[PDB]
């Protein structure tokens, strides 16, 4: 809507206070005109209907349980858009600052959180697999980067370049979470799911076996369930990312760490210049040799450990 840029308090899933940027006209909406074409919250209202209602309040303040992952979907959006701008000299997801929308309270009892090819949406969870999604800055940023990789290498969303797709969206969900530097970790989902039940998370990047994921190509899945089991193997990417990254010997294969940011550009480049709609495992690898080679020198300690990290998780 027209109307003057504003700023608004509130509170997020966690409790935590945070600013937002409103947009005041009547009411004030959240909508951030701060950041490229702006960044659009709406209430879908417990339906399925999308994107539902842009997000009116009549006071600028944010503190009632409802508004809580309203709070987190708007403010976590910023973070995520601030993270490509920055860090890869990306504007919003489509490279030329493309307005990123999303709706919370979508459904009833609704335990995900997706990127429907136009906006992000979020469902509540039931309060006991899931509490609000948007109040996982790491499920925030995977969803988006979704966007990222529709406008760019375009992988299709079934076998492998189907994981190759989560894994790109877990990775950068994670740097983005690095980034922001609130409890950092390279697990996934861990600050909404399962209220009742510390130390856990959705999935595991250093140890994918913990939740019965592969960690290696040999113990891939080749059923049809999960679109061929994209939210399986991507276990083996996301190992691979953070081999390359933390460094660890894996089935007796070395790797020497490069750390989050040289991670964070080879996959970058490697998702923006080399992979395509139909990438498999072993093109990825090939992209992020390409990738490491271009950045740092085909003699570099980065391209030796890349090659480490896909020989440690058996992708040749
Ligand atoms: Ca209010
Ligand atoms: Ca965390
Ligand atoms: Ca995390
Ligand atoms: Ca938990
Ligand atoms: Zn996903």
């Amino acid at each position: 809507i027209t109307g003057t840029s504003t700023v608004g308090v509130g509170r997020g899933v966690l409790g935590d206070q945070k600013n937002i940027n409103t947009t005041y006209s009547t009411y004030y909406y959240l909508q951030d005109n701060t950041r490229g074409n702006g960044i659009f919250t709406y209430d879908a209202k417990y339906r399925t209907t999308l994107p539902g209602s842009l997000w009116a309040d009549a006071d600028n303040q944010f503190f009632a349980s409802y508004d809580a992952p309203a709070v987190d979907a708007h403010y976590y959006a910023g973070v995520t858009y601030d993270y490509y701008k920055n860090v890869h000299n990306r504007l919003s997801y489509d490279g030329n600052n493309a307005a990123i929308r999303s709706s919370v309270h979508y459904s009833q009892g609704y335990n995900n959180a997706f990127w429907n090819g136009s906006q992000m949406v979020y469902g509540d969870g039931d309060g006991q697999t899931f509490i609000p999604l948007s109040g996982g800055i790491d499920v925030v940023a995977h969803e988006l980067t979704h966007a990222v990789t529709d406008y760019t290498a375009g992988l299709i969303y079934q076998n492998e370049s189907g994981a190759i797709n989560e894994a790109i969206s877990d990775i950068f969900g994670t740097l983005v979470e690095f980034y922001a530097n609130k409890n950092p970790d390279w697990e996934i989902g861990e600050d909404v799911y399962t209220p009742g039940i510390s130390g856990d998370s959705l999935r595991s990047m250093s140890d994918p076996a913990k939740y019965g994921d592969p960690d290696h190509y040999s113990k891939r899945y080749t059923g049809t369930q999960d679109n061929g089991g994209v939210h399986i193997n991507s276990g083996i990417i996301n190992k691979a990312a953070y081999l390359i990254s933390q460094g660890g010997t894996h089935y007796g294969v070395s790797v020497v760490g490069i750390g989050r940011d040289k991670l964070g550009k080879i996959f970058y480049r490697a998702l923006t210049q080399y992979l395509t709609p139909t990438s498999n495992f072993s093109q990825l690898r090939a992209a992020a040799v390409q990738s490491a080679t271009d950045l740092y020198g085909s003699t570099s300690q980065e391209v030796a450990s890349v090659k480490q990290a896909f020989d440690a998780v058996g992708v040749k």
